[PDB]
DNA sequence: CTTAAACTTAA
DNA sequence: TTTAAGTTTAAG
């Protein structure tokens, strides 16, 4: 199992086997909520359409893909012991927030993700990264995961857009997997239900859609028109399967 | 996770 | 003619 080079909340890494077990085959996989892209890195589709609302994330992904060797060499220089203190961290965080250069921001983004607290990605309403120092002993530099990502990204397109726009890209040969922000144990409840509506529209166009979420009475109401599978609170896999 | 600041509401 | 109580936001 291949790991993502980013630390991300709800990476769905221990759930990969279950997801892949209920994920239909197709020419193209569409991910409206790509995140770290664990499913992307552990599946074998001919091409991928990967989207997310986070512009820094999508920007980073395209840079790692197109300027791989340049990026790895630049980002590696920040994974040294000298940068592992709070004072240096908050200066790099400041440099990130003031920079208008996509490459430099992408380089610092990896640093902030590995040196920041719990790999959190948090912004204020100004759009400024404000995750505090993580105080780690020895942050790992994901050089292998970076190169593996770039290799797989050769057949992937990245888009910075909401789920409704990315799911509209799906066609007859597509499969859609959705990993939205977790429902109550930002992404509103109305958006949670609207996601299910779009999936119902797609499944009538003979486009298979798989949704992962918490197993609650509220999520079961949303995904009531789908085949429900309980994993291991519990994890819910809502599969929308077209009837040929 | 926590506290503090920013901002609104009521009466 | 006011300000404590609430709600949201910022950030260690
Ligand atoms: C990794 S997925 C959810 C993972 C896991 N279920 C959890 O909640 O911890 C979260 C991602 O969805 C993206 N996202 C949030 N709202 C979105 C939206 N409206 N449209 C597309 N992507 C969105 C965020 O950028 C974030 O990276």
């Amino acid at each position: 199992k291949n790991r993502a080079f980013l630390k991300w909340a709800g990476g769905k890494y221990p759930l990969l086997d279950d997801i892949k077990r209920h994920l239909p085959k197709g020419e193209c996989l569409v991910e409206p909520f790509v995140g770290a892209g664990s499913v992307f890195l552990n599946t074998d589709f001919s091409r991928y359409i990967l989207a997310d609302i986070n512009s820094d994330l999508i920007s980073l992904y395209n840079i790692v893909k197109m300027r791989t060797d340049e990026y790895v060499q630049a980002a590696r220089e920040l994974f040294v012991p000298e940068t592992n203190c709070a004072e240096v961290y908050y200066q790099f965080r400041e440099e990130f927030n003031k920079s208008q250069d996509p490459f430099r921001r992408a380089v610092l983004f990896l640093y902030l993700n590995r040196y920041g607290y719990n790999g959190l990605c948090r912004y204020n309403l100004r759009g400024e990264f404000n995750v505090p120092f993580g105080r780690y002993k020895k942050p790992y530099f994901p050089e292998a995961e970076l190169y593996h990502f770039a290799e797989k990204a050769q057949n992937a397109f990245f888009y910075c857009e909401s789920y409704a726009d990315s799911m509209a890209r799906a066609d007859d040969s597509s499969v859609v997997y959705c990993d939205p922000p977790y429902a109550p144990l930002s992404f509103t409840l109305e958006q949670q239900a609207h996601l299910a509506e779009i999936a119902e529209g797609l499944v009538e166009r003979h486009i298979p859609v798989l949704i992962s979420n918490h197993d609650t009475m509220l999520t079961r109401e949303w995904y009531q028109r789908a085949k429900l599978h309980v994993v291991k609170v519990d994890e819910l896999l809502a599969l929308y399967k077209p009837g040929v």
